[PDB]
C-alpha cells in the first residue's frame, strides 16, 4: 500500500512515458502489470479519444476532479479488469497531460527567442551581409 | 526576419531538444548554427550552471524577464559570437525548463494514482489474495 502501490505506479508511468518516445514476487508484479496496460490499450484503439481532448490535465487542476472522474470507472463495483484500466487510463493521461504542456512551454519560449531576433537583432544580422555571412566565417568548423 | 528567423530557432530548439533525447543556402545556415550550437556549448561545460536553477523558468513567466537577462549578453555590443550564444542559451533555457517541467506535472499525477490507491482500492486488492493473486491471472498473456 504505502511503498508498494507508489512504487508500481511510478514504474508504470514511467513504462508508459516510455513507449511512446518521451523523457521520464514484485518486479514480477511490475512486467505483469505493463503487459495488461498493452493488451488493455491495445484492445481499445478508441485513440482514448475521450480524455485526448476532455480533461487533458488542466493546467494545475484538482484531484477532486480526478478522483470525480475514476469514480465513476469503478462506480458498479470493483475487479482487475477495471483496475488495468484505471492504470492505462492513469498513463493515458500522463502522456497527453505532458506531451501537451511540453509542446506549449517550448511554444512559449520559441515565441520569445524569434521575436528578440526581429526586434533587436535583425537590424544588426542585416547590416553585415547576413545569414550567408555567418555561414561563410562559421560553417564546416572551428579548425 | 518574419519566417526566417523563426525558422530558425524552430529548428535549434528542436535540435536541441533532440540531443538530449526528449519529445519534440538556407538549410545550409540551419546545420552551420547547430554545429556552432555544440562547439559554444562543448567549450563551456559550465553545466550553465549559472540557469540551472535561477530562471530555471519561473511557471509563466515574463518576457520582459528574459528579455532583460539577454540585454546583458548583448551588452557590450553584437558580433555572432555573442549570437550563437543566444541560441545556445536559448536551447538550455528550454531543456532545463521543459525537463524541470515535465518531472513535475509527472509526479503531481504520480501522486494522484498512488493515493487514489491506498485510499480506494487497497481495501479490495487486499481483500483478494492481493497483487500475487493479479499475476495468478493476468500473467504470461491472455491466450
Amino acid at each position: 500500500m504505502s511503498q508498494s502501490n507508489r512504487e508500481l505506479v511510478v514504474d508504470f508511468l514511467s513504462y508508459k512515458l516510455s513507449q511512446k518516445g518521451y523523457s521520464w514476487p514484485m518486479a514480477a508484479v511490475k512486467q505483469a502489470l505493463r503487459e495488461a496496460g498493452d493488451e488493455f490499450e491495445l484492445r481499445y484503439r478508441r485513440a482514448f479519444s475521450d480524455l485526448t481532448s476532455q480533461l487533458h490535465i488542466t493546467p494545475g487542476t484538482a484531484y477532486q476532479s480526478f478522483e470525480q472522474v475514476v469514480n465513476e470507472l469503478f462506480r458498479d463495483g470493483v475487479n482487475w479488469g477495471r483496475i488495468v484500466a484505471f492504470f492505462s487510463f492513469g498513463g493515458a493521461l500522463c502522456v497527453e497531460s505532458v506531451d501537451k504542456e511540453m509542446q506549449v512551454l517550448v511554444s512559449r519560449i520559441a515565441a520569445w527567442m524569434a521575436t528578440y531576433l526581429n526586434d533587436h537583432l535583425e537590424p544588426w544580422i542585416q547590416e553585415n551581409g547576413g545569414w550567408d555571412t555567418f555561414v561563410e566565417l562559421y560553417g564546416n568548423n572551428a579548425a
